[PDB]
């Protein structure tokens, strides 16, 4: 009865945006999954950050299905990712299975590249708004944190807690979301 | 010419309260090492995210001295740096030199554990109050952040960012802190 997510990690991936969701997600005792995009190895982040990742995201593919799906930004992070095979093939079973895909700051730019979720609302950094909106395929919000449909958005480094503790909310609730968040200190 | 911090990393502290600072650190162009308490290995904060630190303590400790001194919270990290000889010598060390010491959450509680800037005003996380009143050495604060001289202080994982750009204010001043906050997108 345990909520899962997975979160791809790759080089170039901005750290604040990948590590807030982890823990509030831990807080809120979902289990998650760390995978490296390219194997098990560490992970140089966008400010040299090393991560050590749980597993490889070839292995963590086969203990799926998750209920969210999770792409950290940073910009040449969001590229690795929008280049990968695996990642495509990740991002069109959730989206056919209905599960919730979760993307920050660049990383929804990563959506565009697979083809995924076209005609829904979205937001990211506003500097990523160009890209993602290259053939008119979404529509742009610049709300902190959107929500449309199965596509849960948000636009940067300083949304990483509004967006965490709104997947804590499609998962599991608002009042987990809300009992979660009381001791983080967060001003509103 | 360059700014140079120390972070101190021991096992259960809060991933978030460490890569926050390091990041927005780095993104102000300070020269920031991340020491391993206990050597070069891996660490496993408080919620299993897994940091691979720059150094062990021990070598950092040779290459000093920092500008700024950065103790995380966490409530078992903290309890780790209170017990730790070689954190003593370096706060000392930083004390007597009048440089800047930073601890954020249960981070205050390592400076009453080794005797640093008593007779200052202080803020925790409100967990930890009662910890780092025993004796009534420090005022107590309520503020977000908190700055007395060569202590600053900050509540929690939610006031990560504010603590963090203090830090930067405090050593390169209040445009640079302006313009390493604008591509965040924080909310105030």
């Amino acid at each position: 009865a345990s909520k899962r997510a997975l979160v791809i990690l790759a080089k170039g991936a901005e750290e604040m945006e990948t590590v807030i969701p982890v823990d509030v997600m831990r807080r809120a005792g979902i289990k998650v999954t760390v995978a490296g995009l390219a194997g098990k190895d560490p992970v140089q982040c966008s400010r040299d950050v090393v991560i050590c990742p749980d597993a490889s995201l070839e292995d963590a593919k086969k203990e799926g299905p998750y209920d969210v799906v999770v792409l950290p930004g940073g910009n040449l992070g969001a590229q690795n990712l929008s280049e990968s095979a695996a990642v495509k093939e990740i991002l069109k079973e959730q989206e056919n299975r209905k599960g919730l895909i979760a993307a920050i700051c660049a990383g929804p730019t990563a959506l565009l590249a697979h083809e995924i979720g076209f005609g829904s609302k979205v937001t990211t950094h506003p500097l990523a708004k160009d890209k993602m909106m290259n053939g008119g395929h979404y529509t742009y919000s610049e709300n902190r944190v959107e929500k449309d449909g199965l596509i849960l958005t948000s636009r940067g480094p300083g949304t990483s807690f509004e967006f965490a503790l709104a997947i804590v909310e499609a998962l599991n609730g608002k009042e987990v979301a809300a009992q979660v968040k009381a001791p983080l200190v967060l001003k509103d």
